[PDB]
């Protein structure tokens, strides 16, 4: 299977122009062979608010609002699956979410656990729990940018089968390209990272968007600055046998009593 | 304060002489300053066994065997803390086990909960989860070698305070260096991973034994064959404040309801 991130600069409350960025650089993916296309954290909306006021106006709902529809006509156009980050307006609340869309459409959507610095000060913290979408050729699990820095969170979409974690993303640490390939490692999975890049009203994004393997390889890395589509062939055999040797396998050995006590 | 490993080579089946090295490592770590001197997984016995009689017959009980033994009166001597990787005997059982004690005595033992490889023909799992010991002055975590390929070993050990989680090995695949600086971030603790060198029937051990901080920092790192220790001081208030911003205290914003399910 291939996979791919696109590495895009959002442009706050900019919601057209981004989306024109946006399917450009999909289609890109899609040329090269990818089947999966992880978009990073936000890509709709920006990042660096002032206010809850700036985002609350042009959040989208999901699956009405335009966000998801444009997905929906991209992923259809061009036959892949999207993973996208996105603010979600649901009434009078906003979510830092990511919608799961395929050629026949709308898929599902995940809703970031674990809010970082002043996304405390706009979004709800998340609800639905860690999912984990069947698209049938691979299991998707979703988890979005500071959910990276708990362990638990790809842990969770390990232990539901998920093939490969598409993981949208906005850094501003330079911690979670080291890191990704552990997360890689320690679930027997494929990581997707798809961060942003740029500098939006002062703040620094660090681009360095990664795929990374189940040996804790890094298949396709990006620079910190530049636009970019990264791809790579992933084998689901190896993520599917959790078996690190022939004596351990590695959810059969967990031990979860033991866990957090 | 400071803390430090030993990295030694165990001569299999030969305890007298991994006692002699010990003890000249441990008392080099301690004329450095050490406080917290960690050694390897089965620092006494070595690792590579073929039958589970050549490691029973010589495996020490705790605490009244000879490896405490020896580990208290090193302890008393040279006034630190150890942490050291011991076979332990009991009954008709061996546990592949750790030490703690201080200068005034036993303070208790750790056994690994996670067993690697051949491992599983000669030891039995361990049974009294991760323990972490308040010396009053600090608090220390132990896992044991493959206890870090689980996050959730580490995790368990930084929920109970642990300032420094001492971590026996004795590794044989390449990732625990890269993986220890990744345990020690998102946990906001310190590591010490006191691996072993050599090859031992064959196998070869990875040396690299490694300090990390809670900025995922590598303080002191080891040579892959070389016997040497490693000291280096730790900031206790950099682990015990488990914020990473103003806004995000690193415990507080774990939400177990959504862990694991
Ligand atoms: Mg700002
Ligand atoms: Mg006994």
């Amino acid at each position: 299977v291939k996979v791919a991130y696109v590495q895009m600069n959002p442009q706050i409350l900019e919601p057209d122009k981004n989306y024109s960025k946006a399917e450009k650089l999909i289609k890109e993916a899609s040329k090269q062979g990818a089947q999966l296309v992880v978009l990073p954290e936000l890509f709709d909306t920006g990042y660096n608010f002032e206010t809850r006021e700036e985002v609350f106006e042009i959040a989208q709902k999901i699956p009405e609002g335009e966000t998801t529809t444009f997905l929906m006509d991209v992923a259809r156009d061009t036959g892949v699956y999207i993973v996208a980050g996105t603010a979600e307006k649901d009434g009078d609340v906003l979510y830092n979410s990511a919608v799961v869309v395929g050629p026949r459409g709308f898929i599902g959507k995940y809703r970031k656990i674990h809010l970082f610095y002043r996304e405390k000060f706009f979004f709800e913290p998340g609800d639905l729990g860690f999912r984990v979408f069947d698209l049938g050729f691979m299991k998707v699990g979703v988890m979005i940018c500071f959910d990276w820095f708990f362990p638990e969170s790809a842990r969770t979409l390990a232990l539901k089968g998920a093939d490969v974690i598409a993981h949208p993303a906005n850094l501003v640490m330079p911690y979670a390209p080291r890191a990704m390939p552990i997360r890689a490692l320690e679930n027997k999975v494929y990581t997707v990272t798809a961060d942003r890049v740029g500098e939006e009203r002062g703040l620094k994004f660090i681009g360095k968007s990664l795929i990374a393997s189940p040996k804790a390889e890094v298949l396709s890395m990006a620079s910190e600055t530049e636009e970019e589509v990264g791809v790579a062939e992933i084998d689901l055999s190896l993520v599917r046998n959790k078996r690190i040797n022939d004596l351990n396998d590695i959810f059969k050995d967990r031990r979860e009593e033991y866990y957090f006590r």
